[PDB]
């Protein structure tokens, strides 16, 4: 058996399930809702979309939100994202 | 349009090229190998189990290897989670 320390250079992104739950709670919203970092911007609707922009948990991130609902969407997904979601 | 910058202290871990290119590479050898990090141990050789531990870029890890190839798979997969290439 053999082990060594080694960096992780390669790229990371949301794990799939936050990704899927984060989809989930922006579904119960009519607005169309979008990630961005460093200009590249992806449509936080999509699992896909969201698990591809390079992220490393306690990085900053660009929320963005439009549609009728956009405040309450907002509001619902950043407490989402910051692990701070309401009782 | 409303927009926040937002913390994420969501879980984030390899994205899917990365990981199955990682697997394409761990799969070539006898010896079981594994990714861990505080307690978590996840099996190379499987693209959603090395998405499944939460790293970061940048993060320390633990390579491990067992088997009658060991060396040369320590020596393989430790070179490509580092992003290290062939002079």
């Amino acid at each position: 058996m053999v082990q060594q320390k080694v960096e992780v250079r390669l790229k990371t992104g949301l794990q799939a399930r936050p990704a899927a739950l984060f989809v989930q709670e922006a579904n119960r919203f009519t607005s169309d809702v979008f990630l961005e970092k460093d200009g590249k911007k992806v449509n936080a609707k999509s699992i896909m979309g969201l698990m591809s922009l390079a992220v490393s948990t306690g990085t900053e991130v660009t929320l963005i939100a439009q549609g009728e609902d956009e405040q309450e969407a907002l509001e619902k997904l950043a407490a989402y994202v910051q692990e701070e979601v309401l009782q």
